[PDB]
């Protein structure tokens, strides 16, 4: 039949509540786990005091058999995403490990391959899996929620990893209205078509409300003096310039990008669904948020490439001649520039400014040339403001 996104089917894993975060994350493994939950529930002393490595390397090689549903595999991507960061960076002040231990990798990988993800932390893990609620009869807001694993005492990865779960599900509440558009495009229904595109614009611009919330959760210098140490990954490193072996599964050294908000399929969602091509030309910025589409469950990425499969909504706005739809397109556009220029800001706070008193990013290249480039792309696609 083609290509047509009437109806958001269940096999996209998307929630209703909380759009491409997993509903629900489980906070236990099975008791067979217990080694691995005890490290991973223990990096802030364990590092710390130096033991780390030791307990790592004393584990035994646990199968991944008894993990026989998909939270608890997600779950176990987050324990052994963590434990691999500390294990590899330590401390954080040059003295990396460039082998995982066999009876960490093997398990870890054999994983990833199941879950398609690579054998690194993602945003999917560390964002989206990394929650629960404090109180499940109580609303999804910072005061009832909590992270399930953290690096260092003082990191601020409490609030740096909510939040951006907050800002996550603020825009996940736009989802449910991109059915709406494509029926209103193809049933010619242009009041409809006005009135899901307003309600677009609206959650976006309730997400940036939400992210207001980043400066009373996390601060400047442990950001970048302590957190960012573990959000690093190993492809162009130069500290692990090969990548990183992982003993038993794989002959050579590999390559992986360290965690990213260009793994959020939220974002990328609505800069699809708009005509916004930040992925389209040879550009290092368009090359490397197709990358990132690697780093996202397959069902996310799925979505991705299905909304890409459906007709341009830029398009048909553009060849409308109407002044109440172009507006209410621009409103959609206005508040993703909103939301760029709002986190360039919060870049220079938690990043530039620190940098100077002491930038490249997940790619590899200058982070706020990537992220004024995504921000130029997208004000670029305005109809009229300029
Ligand atoms: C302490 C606050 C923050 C800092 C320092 C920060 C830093 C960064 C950096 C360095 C990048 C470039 C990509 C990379 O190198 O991995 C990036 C991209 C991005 N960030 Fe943040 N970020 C912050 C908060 C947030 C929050 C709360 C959200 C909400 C989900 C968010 C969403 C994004 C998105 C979607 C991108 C991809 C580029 C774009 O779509 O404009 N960020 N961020
Ligand atoms: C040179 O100094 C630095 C360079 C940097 F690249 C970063 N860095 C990287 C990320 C990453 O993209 C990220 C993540 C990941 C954990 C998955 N989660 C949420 C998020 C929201 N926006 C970005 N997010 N955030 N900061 C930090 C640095 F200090």
């Amino acid at each position: 039949q083609g290509p047509h996104m009437w109806t958001i089917s269940k096999e996209y894993h998307i929630d209703e509540e909380v759009g491409f975060a997993l509903p629900n994350p489980q906070e236990n493994l099975p008791d067979f786990y217990n080694d691995w939950m005890f490290i991973a529930k223990h990096l802030p002393d364990l590092i710390e005091s130096g033991q780390l490595r030791e307990r790592v390397e004393k584990l035994n090689m646990l199968s991944i058999d008894h993990l026989t549903d998909h939270k608890s595999q997600r779950l176990a991507r987050l324990v052994l995403g963590c434990i691999t960061m500390a294990y590899v960076w330590g401390k954080g002040h040059g003295d990396v490990r460039k082998v995982l231990p066999r009876n960490i990798a093997v398990p870890y990988c054999q994983l990833s391959k199941k879950l398609e993800l690579p054998p690194i932390l993602v945003y999917a893990d560390c964002v989206l899996a990394n929650w629960k609620k404090k109180d499940p009869n109580k609303p999804l807001t910072y005061e009832n929620m909590d992270v399930l694993f953290s690096f260092r005492d003082g990191d601020c990865s409490k609030g740096f990893f909510l939040v951006s779960l907050l800002v996550e599900i603020a825009a996940a509440s736009a989802i449910k209205v991109i059915p709406t558009v494509f029926k209103a495009m193809q049933m010619q229904e242009r009041d409809t078509l006005l009135k899901a595109l307003l309600e677009i614009a609206s959650c976006l611009e309730k997400a940036l409300q939400v992210f207001h919330q980043i400066h009373d959760h996390v601060n400047p210098k442990a950001f970048f003096s302590v957190l960012r140490i573990y959000l690093s990954g190993w492809k162009g490193n130069p500290q692990l310039s090969d990548g990183l072996v992982y003993e038993g599964f794989w002959e050579d050294p590999k390559e992986f990008a360290g965690g990213s908000a260009g793994q959020s399929s939220v974002f990328q969602c609505f800069d699809v669904l708009l005509g916004i091509q930040q992925t389209a030309g040879g550009g290092h910025a368009a090359q490397f948020l197709q990358d990132m589409r690697r780093y996202m469950p397959p069902a996310h990425r799925n979505f991705l490439c299905s909304l890409e499969s459906n007709p341009s909504v830029r398009e048909f706005v553009l060849s409308k001649g109407d002044a109440g739809l172009r507006e209410a397109y621009d409103a959609c556009v206005k508040a993703l520039v909103s939301l760029r220029s709002y986190h360039l800001q919060i870049v220079t706070k938690y990043i530039l400014i620190p940098a100077s008193q002491q930038a490249k990013g997940t790619g590899g290249t200058d982070l706020m040339n990537f992220l004024k480039t995504v921000r130029s792309t997208t004000e670029k696609s305005l109809l009229k403001e300029g």
